[PDB]
């Protein structure tokens, strides 16, 4: 479960880096 | 990409049905 | 019973995604 | 530059995830 959830989390955060590096550039 | 996006979308999906699992029972 | 079944079919979707990037 | 940084490391840190998933899981 801890690494499912660590996984999610990850994979949103790289969701949100690629969506600021759209804006931002 | 599109690949990590559907495993992302999976595991958010999982994650509301443990909530709702937790919630009700 | 539902909700029980609906876990076990996600847990099922995510090893075939999973099979997916061993893959590719 | 700092951004693609933290996307670089970012998709790093995915890559050991799933590396860990596959072995166990």
């Amino acid at each position: 479960s801890k690494l499912l959830e660590l996984l999610r989390k990850l994979l949103e955060a790289l969701h949100k880096a690629i969506e600021l590096l759209e804006k931002w550039g």
